[PDB]
């Protein structure tokens, strides 16, 4: 609960671009890919980018448990977070959050076919850090 | 299936030293950890060191299906292998796979209590590269 977590999390969450993102994939096996933070809300909300991909597609609709891991391994420090993920069909959110170097992925701007959009909502996280962990709820760090 | 993409797979994992680790939480979520790379053989086996965590012993008891991501540091790619793990608890197994390296997480050597091994079975593998995927059966390659 010391403030320091939340904003050495936060520094780690900036620090990168690119997010882990942990999915239920087929038989039962966990999958993770990584996706593009398109903007964050500190701990509790991510927004992602990802190319559109059916299979990704129906199995988030069946499933949307997820997580997310964000890592600096020259410190061997990781965070967690752990929650839920919605696809966002909707083109006004789509353009709202679009960025700079979005162009370099979907040539074809917001409309590309290949553009996805998700939002993230965090339930608790785990801060890993000299080999061992805190884990907290969201609820809780703020 | 092609020789280009899987020597970068192999090349990327002969530079990883820690590998992100997928495995099945609590309440139906995934989890991710990332752990150290002991030793592997080729794309088939993957030997990990992590600490010592009962909580985690429960969870690979009860279900033992995980993956590996390999992050490609240098563009946007990356390798995700799929299979089991199983977790070594004797100490010859961790005398055989201790690497100058774990000295460092485990100051009191292949003895130390925090230290666990840990032997990853792959079965599939999925290139991820220029916004795609090539996904290979192990065994096949
Ligand atoms: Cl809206
Ligand atoms: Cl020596």
């Amino acid at each position: 609960i010391d403030e320091k977590f939340l904003i050495e999390s936060n520094e780690l969450v900036e620090s990168s671009k690119i997010v882990m993102v942990g999915t239920n994939g087929e038989n039962g096996y966990p999958n993770i890919k990584a996706m593009m933070r398109l903007k964050h809300d500190g701990l509790k909300k991510f927004w992602l980018s990802t190319n559109t991909s059916t299979r990704m597609v129906e199995r988030l609709k069946k499933n949307n448990k997820i997580c997310l891991y964000f890592v600096d391994d020259n410190k061997f420090a990781g965070l967690m977070l752990v929650g839920t993920i919605e696809i966002l069909h909707d083109r006004a959110s789509k353009e709202m959050l679009w960025t700079d170097g979005c162009e370099i992925y979907y040539p074809l701007g917001i409309d590309d076919p290949d553009y996805t959009a998700l939002c993230f909502t965090a339930e608790w996280g785990n801060y890993y850090r000299h080999l061992k962990n805190i884990t907290f709820k969201i609820d809780e760090i703020y």
